[PDB]
């Protein structure tokens, strides 16, 4: 019998964003942004009815190296907790591995946010100076990168950013965008361009994306592995990418009604 | 034991080498899609063979008798094992085939001869002395066909009327024909073909305009093919390399035979 399914997502906007009237408002009804507009051609296409929850670490998923334990959505969705991921989930080899993802909906690669006029053009500009502090968020894929990386300058930018103090990381991508607003120019952000151009458009419109993408990637819906929603979700994404849906949303949360 | 590689004769991608008529095998071929063949083989651990699909065809669905031909015809019907190509990612293909997570983006462009005057999807819609056309049996001439996107609904009923056929076999048969069109023809093809031509000699064709769409390619399999799951981590793996990028710049590596 039909169940409601439980899509797990996370406050980032304009992916999720908390409607002006949510003290007022219940369930599906709190939210509105990209992925709530996805969540919901997503499941009239797929003929579901759904309950979107804000993960409650607010995180998007890394594996503890000492206890092999997943946090964040990846989290949620290895331990059974939700159904379904419909957020700015960025598809990953270690992630794959453990749960399933629709093919992409959204491409974006890592990038460098500036305040502007900050004497930066590109990673190559960051490695090799140290007035200039840099860092990424938190537990997700960004950070992994750059731990990762057998890239020289990626690499060199990870030994000075995992040792930096105090330190460079932030838990949540407002953290970044404010220390970055409030460093007069010392401090550049590392995160996707999809975010990064969103917040280009916002008030007081003073940071801008310098350089190109360092990588070139993109999110899925995520489903636990082998979840029988997985194929009709995945289809679902690609019609939805033919109609040129994908392309309406994107314009709708990101410039359509940009303050800048 | 040895997997067949169905693949398209389609430059950068898949080439015959200079001399191959003495060459024997998998080499008599070059390219990005032959180098991506042999590092997704050495991850996954088989021994393939390259073949160039019978037809020469990427992949369409017959109206009426409902066969596909191409390349999806080959996987569909047992005759290939994997497909290594630019083979675009569709709807209507991941109906039938299993596609990898994209291994390079692209999107559907605009090729004019330098000079013409054109800058937009909607420009060529909205004149008719500047024939323009696509590739039979692809995803470009399906998504144009399938469209509900006005300016494309009206730039299907146009090319699939014009007389003659704005048409072409082949890739390198649109390009001649932009070339020797005096301005009279613009080409519709993916941005990857489009960028490649126009860093070659004789340096008279460009790309205007931003993309139509935006997709990618895929390394397609049989559905349900136990190959699948490798070759898909594999995609993964050798993008967070940067192998991917690595091979794009080596094939797309611009001598200069345009200026500089
Ligand atoms: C977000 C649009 N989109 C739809 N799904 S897709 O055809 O698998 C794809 C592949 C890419 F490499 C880039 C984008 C993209
Ligand atoms: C071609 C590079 N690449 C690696 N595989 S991916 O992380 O599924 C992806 C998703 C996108 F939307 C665009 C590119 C892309
Ligand atoms: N989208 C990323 C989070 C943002 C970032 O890491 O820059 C993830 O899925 O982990
Ligand atoms: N990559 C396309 C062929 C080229 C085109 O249609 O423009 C396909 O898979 O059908
Ligand atoms: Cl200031
Ligand atoms: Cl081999
Ligand atoms: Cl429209
Ligand atoms: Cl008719
Ligand atoms: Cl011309």
């Amino acid at each position: 019998a039909n169940k409601t399914v439980v899509v797990t997502t996370i406050l980032e906007s304009p992916y999720v964003m908390m409607k002006k009237n949510h003290e007022m408002l219940e369930g599906n009804e709190r939210y509105e942004g990209y992925c709530v507009d996805l969540a919901a051609e997503i499941a009239k296409h797929c003929g579901f009815k759904y309950k979107l929850t804000i993960v409650g670490d607010g995180k998007y998923g890394a594996r503890d190296a000492d206890t092999k334990i997943w946090n964040g959505m990846v989290g949620e969705l290895v331990y059974g907790k939700a159904d379904i991921a419909i957020a700015p989930l960025t598809i990953t080899y270690v992630r794959e591995e453990v749960i399933d993802f629709s093919k992409p909906f959204m491409s974006l690669g890592i990038s460098i946010m500036i305040k502007k006029g900050t004497p930066i053009e590109s990673a190559e500009d960051l490695s090799k100076q140290t007035e200039i502090a840099y860092g990424t968020l938190d537990s997700g894929s960004t950070k992994e990168f750059f731990r990762r990386s057998k890239i020289a300058v990626f690499d060199k930018m990870w030994t000075y950013m995992r040792s930096a103090e105090p330190s460079v990381f932030v838990r949540t991508t407002a953290e970044g965008v404010a220390r970055v607003r409030k460093s007069k120019g010392k401090y550049a952000y590392l995160l996707e361009s999809t975010m990064n151009e969103y917040i280009e458009q916002r008030k007081p419109c003073d940071t801008m994306k310098v350089g190109g993408n360092l990588d070139s990637k993109g999110y899925g819906i995520a489903t636990p592995k082998g979840s029988s929603l997985g194929n009709a979700v995945n289809l679902a994404v690609l019609k939805l990418s033919e109609q040129g849906l994908l392309d309406k949303l994107k314009n709708k949360w990101w410039y359509d009604k940009g303050e800048c």
